[PDB]
């Protein structure tokens, strides 16, 4: 129907029915009678992946002949979502696809919502792993995505009494079409044991056996014909392990439990000997495929071929992990094994959170992983040899700069290590690797300058404008052409469309129906009734104290409260829909989602308000939850404090997709409003500069809450049991937090925003205005495409080339 | 090359070729350059599977038109060993895709050898469901295969220092081309609660649910374009299950753990927890499906669409759990119920020995099943109210046919249960059934005669002749063509040809080429030398007491030092195999194989044996061994203690094969005898009334050490350690037991045996009389097809008659 969405020729169809039905016949055991609609996605999902299969073994085929350099993304999070409409995008089939499936009298949109989400991943960090997979098949790189295969995803979302309950994310159940397992690659992971010294080095010896089974996934590049692999590890017990006989047989469970399950913490580290398991796991298996790719082509000429990205500190034991391949088994010097170690690994930083900071406790790397404690140690020696060597005398820097840190129980500072081990270390967004610099990581910059980088996020045009909005992405396509989807700074071209009356309409009527089949979404799912004609201010993200949903929520109930004041007063209608899930274990983000919901049953039942304004807890926020909500924004909600979010990528989804930021100095917004003008951007509260200076003379939310009457009205409707009257201390906790212990300083940001929250409802007023700015957003966009990201790590980090030519079909 | 494989057709082979390349390509995502030869084995087994799906939607849609009665195998075991070899056999495409693969440049039997035994039976009872299996395919019956889908099964046997070491059969490591999972089929099963009793009947609730998810595996006929289905249960937890979070995940385990592993007990009852839920599990999944199936065609006639036939007692519950949906949820009355469900149900008994009898004790089934207990307790009271009516004043017939055994503890006798609830009580050979009648259950024959039948078993001659042994299936078919494939009784036409030179030489070149095969094999795999001219005596099938193993070990020592004794006298050369598994925890069993390989390690190192005698353990005996060995061997060991083996059908696969057979009156064993005539059975040892007569006035071993010289030789030389020289006292227990704990009086049958022995090795010593008395055998070997079987269990129990009709392709 739609141009963006490829040809669909009388050949094309006529194969993809004929291949639907011999699926459905020989792959499924089904004939027409008796399928159901899972079947029939089947069927497709079979057919689709059957144009996949050339590519990828011409692809590898490509990759074996011209040897180029390799790339490792090591990731222990893949937020892929779904890939059948994924692949059929990549690959031009989406209307071939569409008629084909029409013409055996079924509705792919149904079938494509049977699909679950591979939701391997908790959030940003997940899923910037999963675009950059996109970009690099995109870019022609030989690229890999390494992982753990968990059974079990991020928890599905339920709401119970407004509490969120966790259900196991089942996501094989009915099996994975898209996957390929290799039992011939499976290779073993070695934990506990003790280190040997004998006369010809340390040898690690009585260790515990796992085996890694890799299962491969396809990657396809846009319209390139690039097909790349995500290999996924799974954990398989031994057929000597524990070999009375029956209870032998059910404890290779315990070996295999290290696949089982993803850890559903975002930014938190809980130091769980299960989860270095799964570190080291990945690392180790991934380590002796690289070395066997590469062997297949002395460790001189390593760096020239592999490049080993670590995505956060999770897979840092590769550091410790090459080194003790090199040393102990292919018996290099130390120092040369250091030099080749360095010069192919490469760290990228998402947070300076403290509590998301990863340092193992020694004791259990002790018992875990002996040789990679004595090797750290050795490289921890080294490194502050090297420092006493810069700096002499300067003691207290041996001790902040240290691997090791001392203290109630001794723990390795995995970032320090990764640090020492990478020849760069990259931040997420300007903001944030400045903020690496000055920080947390002055020292290290202090003595290798050279090491430190930027390389700000972005997200993958093709899933975040083509895939979910494709009626944006058809009127773009009209004016400036297709080009754009793969070189995204060519929307720039729509800044002449600004006064273009045709154009506006345009704009705003892909908004319109975006809004009228979400509201749609919602009822038949979740039978809940919204005005489509209200303002959609949306904040979509996980439950965080730093991510600030509290201060969305005193606006919330500020609009609320000055309805009930003047009620026969004209507002900008509003729906609020809040989304994200909590860590199961987060007592505070569990209660903000209570909080939320609790305000929804107050404000959404209230006569007097009418529909004039909606709050709606989005359950189970998911990839392909953002696939639908984002398109259907008006407002996105980026209202992080000042210098917590390094950079977030949901801002630039929702910038791509046609809705105005609200939102904080913070992270990529920086960026974001730099390259859009500040004019079309809805920034207000502290600047970093702003948060130091209040931190210094001491934050006391009680000089707020005095001043601020409006303030003070929901403090005291939270205590004394307004949205909660049955328990009406049941938010005493928030209430606490606010007023005693808020690291985020939410008051201090509270007057700016519901300020800067009716300038936005004054732009809404005009329609014609708003669909105004919201071009001037979305034509500045191009730089939050994960293309430049990728190009900017290929050029600055791994010394490749990035290429846009075509393979053969 | 040889014509009971089938046509090799021009188009055919180019097919086949053409789908071998598809599948390879798209299936298996692999080029020729990188395939294993497992890939090429995948290739070939999803090219044939595509023949079977046409037919196997054809059958049960035909199911469906036509509505016949349809038969319920309930097993916990279903020995299938391998399928691709089986499905081409039946479909008439062995010769085509020798053909085929040939021109790929492939060998099929290599890629026929990569594929994993289904070992999910232990012995006997597993292999006899298989075998029905096929038979009923191949009689037209709509008949259902119902069991649980272990994920390990039958362990794999390594010999280690003469020991028995068992290792985990992960048989699904590499996938199953198949099965195909049915997870919209899935079921609940609930466990423990508690019984609620209300106005409207009593209410099982506060359970624990596991879910039963089907996998469908298609059971070809012969040529008959039938394909029914084996249909196995895989335990799944719920989603809500245990819903800190992650030990919540990570105890799914508990609940999968019901399908993880068979139990490795042959004739032994062990009373765990686990096995109940095993039991319960595949009995609730499986009388869910047939009622759903029964209700898409008012109870009444329940029984003229349904039979359930009970694999031993492992299926028990299907009885009490018949009466529950009956009673608790369908709302009959008991007396309807009962009449339906015995109406229904009907009971095959595979032993009479004690410790294999299944007695559950009562505190299990009132944790586990508190419903099923009371329904027990319900159908024990009403029976024995009927036998007191039967029986006025025989208190004592009262506590010998409860269905609850007073005592140290409290247990529900489940073959009392069986004989209950079942229209329909058989045994599995003649002389096995009169001894249920005469013994064990005189006192429920007596109340109900009508009840008691004989089925002695049957092999299929498909997996156990044209499979396994295709060169003597082929020169019988030059005589008499292929009818008698599914017709085995037409072998009597053989008879006419015991005095054609042409076709003695045929059965004797036939079995020759077997033992070349069967020795290079060993040579190969387990680097052994024996010589092919040697009398191949082999005794395979599971280690037990009762199967004596140790009597042919006498024998052995026996032959071993009358050659010391005369070393220059002559003596026909023989190769002695014994091969099977010991139960894990079954320490006689594991003593005995080590005997075994003790005996080969003294006599296989003597010089002055020379290769006239060699002693092999055969490591690992399962299906696809049976299928190697078999054909290859000449003396068939049959030598339980009459009255222990129930049937046997080993003997039958020997028969079958052009072995002769040295065994006691025992089982089938009478029946074979029968059937080929005394004068061509080498018949020794005790009858039945031997062994009363011996238990009446005692069973003193003594008495035949202190008679037979030979006898005490062997005694003293096992005792002294000339057998474990560095272990002297390693064969006691052995000893011991033989001396004073017999149960199975070894040294009674020992001067029989070896006497027999001595006329074996002189009619060997003529090999046209040997081949002669061979070719008698396998003429009268008809009456042992399970063909013959399956029509007497359909006209006799099911109430269905067989067809040998085809169906349209
Ligand atoms: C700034 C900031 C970041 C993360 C967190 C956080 C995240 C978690 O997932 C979490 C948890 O699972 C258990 C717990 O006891 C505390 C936790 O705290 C708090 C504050
Ligand atoms: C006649 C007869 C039949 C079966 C057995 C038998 C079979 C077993 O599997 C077994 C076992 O696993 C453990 C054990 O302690 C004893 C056992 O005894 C013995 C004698």
């Amino acid at each position: 129907q739609i141009s963006v969405r490829g040809l669909a020729g009388v050949e094309n169809v006529t194969e993809l029915k004929k291949n639907f039905n011999r699926h459905l016949h020989f792959t499924l055991v089904k004939d027409r009678n008796v399928a159901t609609p899972r079947d029939y996605y089947f069927a497709l999902a079979h057919t689709v992946r059957d144009h996949l299969v050339g590519r990828w073994i011409r692809t590898q085929q490509h990759y074996y002949e011209k040897d180029p350099k390799r790339i490792y993304y090591l990731s222990l999070e893949f937020y892929m979502g779904r890939t059948l409409q994924n692949t059929m995008v990549n690959l031009a089939l989406e209307n071939a696809c569409d008629e084909a499936t029409y013409q055996l009298g079924l509705d792919m949109e149904e079938l494509e919502e049977i699909e679950e989400d591979a939701g391997l991943g908790n959030g940003g960090l997940g899923r910037l792993a999963a675009c950059f997979l996109d970009s690099m098949a995109t870019l022609g790189l030989a690229a890999y995505g390494y992982g753990i295969r968990y059974e079990f995803g991020i928890f599905n979302q339920k709401i119970c009494g407004g509490w969120q309950m966790e259900e196991a994310d089942d996501w094989l159940r009915y099996g994975n079409p898209w996957e390929k397992a290799r039992p011939e690659f499976t290779l073993p992971v070695h934990f506990y044991g003790r280190v040997e010294h004998t006369s010809q080095g340390a040898k690690w010896v009585d260790t515990q056996v796992v085996l890694a089974m890799p299962y491969d996934t396809p990657v396809p590049g846009y319209r390139n014909n690039v097909v790349n692999t995500m290999r996924l590890w799974s954990a398989k017990a031994p057929n000597d392990f524990n070999l009375g006989y029956i209870q032998a047989v059910l404890d290779r469970n315990l070996a295999e439990n290290i696949s089982r399950v993803l850890y559903p913490n975002d930014n938190f580290f809980e130091g769980k000997e299960l989860r270095l398991k799964q570190e080291y796991f990945v690392v180790a298996a991934t380590l002796q495929d690289i070395i066997r790719r590469f062997k297949s082509s002395n460790f001189d000429a390593f760096p020239d071929k592999v490049a080993i990205q670590l995505n956060d500190t999770h897979p840092s034991l590769a550091i410790p992990e090459l080194m003790r391949v090199l040393v102990d088994l292919e018996r290099l010097d130390w120092d040369k094994a250091w030099e080749v170690t360095v010069k192919t690994c490469a760290y990228t930083n998402h947070t300076v959170l403290p509590e998301a900071l990863e340092r193992w406790p020694v004791h259990l790397l002790e018992t875990l992983l002996p040789r990679h404690l004595q090797i750290i140690y050795e490289i921890n020696q080294r490194f502050l040899n090297r420092v006493a060597a810069a700096f002499p005398g300067d003691v207290d820097r041996l001790r902040r700069m240290s691997l090791v840190e001392e203290g109630a129980v001794k723990r390795i500072n995995m970032a320090h290590l990764c640090i020492a081990g990478s020849h760069a270390v990259n931040g997420v967004a300007r903001i944030h690797s400045e903020i690496l610099k000055k920080t947390i990581f002055k020292d290290f910059y202090e003595l290798e300058p050279h090491k430190f980088q930027n390389k700000t996020n972005g997200i993958t045009p093709r899933r975040w404008l083509v895939l979910c909005n494709p009626g944006l992405a058809e009127i773009i396509a009209e004016r400036i052409g297709e080009e754009y989807i793969s070189d995204l700074d060519q929307l720039r071209k729509l800044l002449s469309y600004v006064d273009d009356e045709a154009f506006i309409r345009d704009v705003a009527k892909v908004k319109q129906e975006n809004k009228l089949k979400f509201a749609a979404y919602l009822e038949r799912e979740y039978k809940v009734h919204i005005n489509p004609n209200s303002l959609f201010d949306v904040q979509v993200k996980r439950i965080h104290e730093y991510k600030r949903q509290l201060l969305n929520c005193l606006h919330v109930i500020t609009l609320y409260n000055r309805i009930k004041k003047e009620p026969n007063k004209f507002v900008v209608p509003r729906t609020v829909m809040i989304g994200g899930k909590a860590a199961p274990g987060y007592h505070m983000a569990k209660m903000i989602i209570k909080l939320i919901t609790a305000i929804g049953d107050v404000v959404n039942h209230d006569p007097v308000v009418g529909d004039r304004l909606r709050v709606i807890f989005l359950e189970n926020y998911r990839v392909s939850l953002a696939e639908k909500v984002i398109p259907a924004a008006d407002l996105s909600e980026q209202i992080s404090t000042a210098g917590t979010e390094a950079s977030g990528t949901g801002n630039m989804k929702f910038m791509l997709n046609g809705a105005l930021t609200i939102g904080t100095m913070d992270g990529a917004n920086v960026e974001m409003a730099e390259e859009a003008g500040e004019e079309n951007f809805f920034i207000f509260g502290m600047r970093v500069e702003d948060v130091d200076r209040l931190d210094q003379r001491g934050y006391n939310a009680q000089e707020y809450y005095d001043r601020i009457p409006e303030l003070r009205q929901i403090i005291e409707q939270l205590s004394s049991g307004f949205f909660s009257p049955k328990q009406p201390d049941l938010f005493k906790d928030i209430v606490n937090m606010l007023m005693h212990h808020d690291r985020f300083k939410v008051f201090a940001d509270y007057e700016e925003y519901v300020k800067c929250q009716e300038r936005v409802s004054a732009l809404y007023k005009n329609p014609r205005e708003w669909t105004r700015m919201v071009i001037r957003n979305i034509a500045t966009s191009g730089k939050f495409s994960s293309d430049r990201t990728i190009a900017q790590y290929a050029r600055e980090i791994w010394g490749v080339e990035p290429s846009r030519q075509r393979l053969p079909a």
